[PDB]
């Protein structure tokens, strides 16, 4: 579980998003396992815009923030699960670190703010899905 909390806004998984998050739909799209919803609160979390490739994120499977090096958004094939059949997730990005299924949610941050969220994981590699794209959350 874990969210950003952005202006007007909450960014989830897409697997785990609730049926409030459907009901104040904004925008969501399978292929990058993103939802977005809107609050009646303000978000204060800052979301970078860059190119980093080293941040931490969040386990919580180990309630531990681990340093990483990440790579760039890209195409990755992700195995089958209850939410999913096999396929290609875009805009995600991969790093050597611990990860669990319910580690999804877990932000990952570098100097200039939040980068993204677990979305993926398995066999000491960890995948986040990337948000610094999306600049009509700030605006
Ligand atoms: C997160 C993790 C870590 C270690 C072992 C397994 C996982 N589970 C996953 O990778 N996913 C299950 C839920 C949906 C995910 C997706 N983006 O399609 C894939
Ligand atoms: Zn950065």
């Amino acid at each position: 579980s874990g969210a950003i909390y952005v202006g007007n806004y909450r960014v989830v998984n897409r697997h785990l998003a609730t049926h409030n998050d459907w009901a104040n739909l904004v925008w969501e799209d399978s292929s990058r396992d993103l939802l977005v919803s809107s609050t009646t609160a303000q978000g204060c979390d800052t979301i970078a815009r860059c190119d980093c490739q080293t941040g931490v994120y969040y386990c919580s499977s180990r309630r531990k923030h681990y340093p990483v090096s990440f790579s760039k958004p890209s195409l990755i094939f992700v195995e089958a699960s209850e939410y999913y059949p096999a396929r290609y997730q875009s805009h995600l990005m991969l790093a050597v670190g611990h990860s669990e299924p319910g580690d999804c949610g877990g932000i990952l941050r570098c100097q200039h703010g939040v980068v993204g969220i677990v979305s993926t994981g398995g066999n000491g590699l960890v995948g986040f899905a990337d948000v610094r794209d999306l600049l009509w959350l700030d605006e």
